Parts: structure tokens; sequence; C-alpha cells
């Protein structure tokens, strides 16, 4: 079986972007599956496709190779290899085995919660491939989830579930980020590791950490501020917070439930001031047409969040929606220090950490933003 | 003595960016220096001004104070202030010491080269001020050098010239930048200071430093790459290189004097490939008119350097022109990669160092990209 695209998607797969959408398509098999990709009779690629949806082809190799499975378990190993001699330097930390594209490793995401890994594909060809994933993973996990329960899966013409496919996996467990610990439901967004650890480095009286969920900022901050106040909307989850605050032995962590928009605006009024802020929201769009919307969502939290900080004082901002590009992140960020008539310096400018890797002809794969300025 | 602006520039200043343009300005003083600002009877700021010129104002000060030379003198001090830790921990490299605008210090430059200061004037108000510049130097110089030749400051109605302002300023010395040490002649790119370090951390058979003047980068590389082949144009500055070699104790460091553009299209016919390419070229315009031309020179050189490279080498690509904004280098990066039909993973993104502050609401002070990428 061959896949056929027009001259259009040609030039994406030898710019070396991925993806070939469903109308650069001209033939491709019956079946979903694995096939190489042509133009005319000129390889291009070996790939993931699917045949009912837009997005057609993924590709995961620019090279002709004797076994198309191979050529992509092969891939697997390769991405799984650049984690280890950190897996075993640090073996009770949660980072990421597999971020799909970004890995070469097309639809499926693999994250390692200290030794209990969680698989997830999202790519018609991955699902009947979860034990071959599953046997390159024992070597270093005690157990092995499938949570391919993403509505995204759906459009794969995939069923939702989850279960093991190795080993007991636990109801929960600790991780060790740094100087500090953390649980996970068997939750956790480990791309903010290595950037909460940064802000480990920033003393203070007052801390509020907006946007916290379990206090992952929480926790690395109470270690230098006198007192800290995780936020956040989900109630389960300020909870997990007070349990990683008592887990790590720290009494100067209170939580707070409420909306971070009203809460903001309101201590902006009762006179609260701050040292140090961390803003670090969710997409607050699904879809190109949010742009507009979100862009005022994110401006307005951080012309709050600016508002409250001391002379002097720190705000991480982050965002991890891939509609919130980076010119416009900081564009945003500038339109914010700008209405609040503040100046900020540039502490620091940071991404994506190294196990969450970054493709620069496959934009998609970059969305994490996270920067800290000190204001004065 | 006051000066009036419209209600354009008055948003500027409350905005919080430093210039306010001849255009903008209703009346001010008769002669060049330290005046207030207002927009009305409402006080904007302090600042450096100059009737003469087309960039008529650079605030210093978003408050009133009750003396305007004081105020400066007091930015100045809090602005050597936030070096020192770092002057007293290593008092033999080299730092900038102030970063005009970036520091609140408009028009005005202060290199350190490991004891031996370098001031640099470029704005009316400071030419009166230097004898006390250099007072507040002395505590961490042996001496002081008023290079004021700079053709920036004949918009200013300045004088052209070079001179001590305290000690005996030596003809040269030398610097230590880490693991290893480099000359300036009282020459030194302290802005990528802390990206030559980070080099460090690569080893390979093959480098090739492009543009390297005296081989700031080759010298870091030469400690883990077995050949290193620093190339420039003024055969003056690879002889500082070879100078710089020795002085190191590095053999594995041949220079190589030409034009990059001709150099390496020819060494990818020839079938050079490196392990790893350094490109770090100059503005190449020094207007908005350049920027066309100027993108298709940077996109040559990173496309040919992108094919001098190995499966898997390094690549270090930067820009210092204020004119080539991030967006639009990282662009062309792509853009290179792209028609290279290479995959470059990103390795990391650095911008300018601490010494070398910048400023959100003042985007002239952002001028530095380095980016460093792993082809696949
Ligand atoms: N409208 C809203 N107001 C306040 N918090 C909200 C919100 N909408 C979502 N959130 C919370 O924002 C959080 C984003 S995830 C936070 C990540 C966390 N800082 C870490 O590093 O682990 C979620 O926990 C979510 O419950
Ligand atoms: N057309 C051209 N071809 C090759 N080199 C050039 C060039 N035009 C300018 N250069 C060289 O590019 C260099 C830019 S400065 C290089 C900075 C150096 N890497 C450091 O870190 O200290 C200068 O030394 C300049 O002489």
């Amino acid at each position: 079986m061959r896949i056929q695209v027009n001259a259009k998607g040609a030039a994406r797969l030898l710019s070396r972007h991925l993806w070939v959408f469903r109308r650069d398509v001209v033939s491709g098999p019956e079946t979903p599956g694995l096939y190489p990709v042509y133009w005319g009779r000129r390889f291009l690629a070996l790939a993931l496709y699917n045949p009912h949806t837009d997005l057609a082809v993924r590709a995961y190799r620019f090279a002709p190779a004797e076994d198309p499975v191979a050529a992509l378990l092969e891939n697997l190993a390769q991405a799984l290899a650049r984690r280890e001699a950190v897996l075993r330097q640090d073996p009770e930390g949660g980072y990421r085995l597999v971020h799909a594209e970004g890995d070469l490793l097309p639809g499926l995401v693999v994250d390692y919660y200290a030794g209990h890994a969680v698989v997830q594909a999202t790519a018609h060809a991955w699902e009947g491939l979860l034990p071959q994933v599953a046997e390159a993973l024992r070597p270093h996990v005690q157990s092995v989830l499938a949570k391919n329960d993403a509505r995204t899966r759906e459009l794969e013409g995939l069923p939702l579930y989850v279960r093991p496919l190795l080993g007991e996996v636990p109801e929960r467990v600790q991780v060790q980020e740094g100087r500090v610990r953390y649980l996970v439901d068997l939750g956790a967004y480990l791309d903010q590791r290595e950037n909460r650890l940064y802000m480990e480095r920033f003393r203070g009286e007052r801390a509020l950490d907006v946007f916290s969920y379990a206090g992952g900022f929480a926790l690395h901050l109470a270690l230098g501020f006198r007192e800290v106040v995780a936020v956040d909307s989900s109630a389960e989850a300020l909870r997990r917070a007070e349990e990683n605050a008592r887990l790590n032995g720290l009494g100067n962590v209170r939580v707070l439930e409420a909306n971070a928009f009203d809460l903001l605006r309101r201590l902006e009024k009762e006179g609260e001031r701050f040292d140090l802020v961390v803003l670090d929201p969710p997409a607050f769009a699904k879809g190109k047409k949010d742009v507009e919307r979100a862009y005022r969502a994110y401006k307005e939290v951080n012309l709050r969040a600016i508002k409250l900080l001391k002379e002097g004082g720190i705000l991480a901002t982050a965002s991890c929606s891939h509609h919130m590009t980076e010119p416009l992140f900081y564009a945003m960020v500038a339109e914010a220090a700008q209405d609040a008539h503040r100046l900020l310096r540039v502490v620091e400018k940071r991404g994506q950490p190294f196990d969450h890797p970054v493709l620069l002809n496959h934009p998609e794969t970059h969305y994490l933003k996270f920067a800290v300025f000190q204001v004065l």
C-alpha cells in the first residue's frame, strides 16, 4: 500500500513538518496503519495513517526502512534512551518518556511518575501496538497504565477506556521534584517541572501562587517565602495541595479556593500586595476563535497580578495553549505591564524542558511559555 | 525649566517606555540637560533632554525627586550595585556595568574588562557628568577610559574623542571568561559571554566558529572538540585569536580569514561536514530598509551552515541587530532549516545576560538572540 499526496503535501514533508491533511492526499490505503508516503514515485516518508480523519498523515521517518513497524518501535527506543540517563540519576522524579511528534512518535504520549508509566495513544495505528510499547517500558517501570479516555481518540475511530498494560498500577504515588514531593492519581504537569525548580531561587515575605492545582509552585516557594497562598477552582485540587503540603512538612502554605479573576481584582482593592506572584492558567481557548477572547483573559489576570506586586517584586507568568503563540503571549504581558503603568525588567524567558522536545519545522510541538519579570 | 509633550508622548511615558521624540514635544528648555517632563501640569518624569535631536526626551525616573542630578547619579549607584556581587566573585572577567536605558541611565554605557572600565556617553547631558561617573567607578576599577568616538555622538552636538578619566589605562588586558582568557584593546563582545560558556558542554570532532572575531567561541569549543576553525574577515581579528589561542595553551585552533558567504557554500561542495557550527554575524542592517536584504543574508548563512552539519550536529546561531526582531530571527532559522530539508530540534533559546538588562516596556533594549539546535 502507498500514500499519494499532491504538490502541497509533498512540500510540507520536504520542509520536514510531519502532518499532511486530508485535502492534500490523493490516494491512500483502505485502512489505518503504517504506510510509506509518495509524491508520484518519489519516496517522502514512513507514517501513521488514518483514512477517516482530516489529519491523515503523521510522518515518523523521512527515509525508507526495511520494516515500517521496526522503524517506529526504533524511534521509541531512541526516545526512551534520551531519558534513562536522567531516569537513573533521579528514579523518583516525574519525567515525560514520549512526547509524540517531538520524539518522532506521532499520536503517542508516555509519562513517567517515578516508576509508574502512563501511556496515551491518540493515533489509530498505535492502539494495536500498545503491547510492544509496554515491552520497552518494563526495564524502567514498576507498572504501565493505559489512559486512553481522551475525547480526541474518538476522531480516530478508537474506543475510550483506561487499564493496566503491565504489573499492578497503584491508585497514586509520590514524586521527588527537587527539594519537594507531590502525589499523582494513577495528575501532574511535568511541563512546568523545571520552571518550578527555577522558582526556588526567590526569597520574600508573601507569595501568591495563582492557578496552582496541587500547589506544585507553592511547595517550592514555601522554602523561601514566609507565607505562600495557593489558589485554584477545583477544591479537589487545593486538597491535594494541603496533602502535598503536610507531606513536605510545610505549614506556611494556606490554600484558597476561588475564581482567580474575582480574587485578584478584589485583593487589589483590599490593598493586598505581594512579593512574588505566579500565574499558570489553562488554555482559555479550545479553538482559533477563542484567541481573541483568550487574549483578554490572559491580559486581565496578568494586569491584575502586576498591580498586586510591590516595587521590586517578581512575576512568573505562563501559558500552555497552542493558540497563544509566543510573540502574542509576550505582547499581552507588555500590554498588561503597560496599562498597569509599571515597568517590568526581564528576569528570564524559558520554555519547555528537555523531556518535552520541540521541533522547529513543526510548530505544534511548541506550546509552553514561561517568563519571569521583576517589577520596578 | 519644564518639558511639555502632547497626548501621544504623555501616553508613551505612562506606558513606561523611556523615549519621547521631537514631534511629540510642545515646549522645552533652551539647552540640553536634566529636566522634568509634564503633560499640562501633570508630572510624568525626570529625563535627559536635547532640544536639537529627533530623540528629544530620555526618561530615567518616573517620579519627582528633590535633585534631578542626584536621582541620576543614584540610578548609577544601583546599577553598579547590581553587578559588584559578581565583580568580586570574579574580578577578572568582563562584565557590563551600565547598559543605558536598561539600567535607567539613558545614553550611557560602561563596560568592565577586569578592573579597567570603559565609559561611553551618547546623550548630551552625560558629557558634563563624566567626572561623577568616574567617581563611582574607582572602588572597582584600576582605571577608566572615555571612548567617546561614536559617530552617534555627532547627532547630540558632542565632540568625538577618547581619553582616560582615572588612573592609567593600559593598551590592552586579559579577561578570565570561565575556563579561558582573552585580550582587549583599551575589543570584546560581553553580550555573548554567557552563551560562549554554554558552548563548553558540547563534544565532537570538528567545530566551525564562523564570524568569530577574536575566537571567543573557539577558545571554549577547543576544550571539547578535536579541531576548531575560527573564521572572520578582519585579519587583525583572527590574529588576536591565535594570540588568545596560544595564551590558553590551545593548539587545536586554526584560524581562517575569508568571507563567510563564499567559504560556506564552498565547503558544502568540497564535502566538508562538521559536528558543530556557530554563527554570530553582525547587524547586516543599519536601517529599517536593510531588514529585507538582511533577512536574506542571515538566511543564506544559516541555510549553508545547516547543510555543513552531520546528522546529529549542533547549530548555534545568533543575531545582535535591533532590526532583526526575535520572531523574525526564528522565522528565518525555520525558513533555512526548511529549505535545507533538515529537521532541527530545539536545544535551547537564550538571550542577553543579566548584566545587559532588557525592559519589556522599551523594546529597543532587546537586541540579542541566541539559539542552539540539534540537526536530526
Ligand atoms: N477560572 C479559574 N480561576 C482560577 N483557577 C482556575 C480557573 N480555571 C482553571 N483554574 C485552575 O488552573 C489550574 C491550571 S494547572 C496549574 C499547574 C500547577 N501550577 C502545577 O505546576 O502543577 C488548574 O488546577 C485549574 O483547576
Ligand atoms: N562578510 C563577512 N564574512 C565573514 N565574517 C564577517 C563578515 N562581516 C563581518 N564579519 C566578522 O563577524 C564578526 C562579528 S563579532 C563576532 C563575535 C565573537 N564570536 C565573540 O564572541 O567575541 C566580526 O569579527 C567581523 O569582522
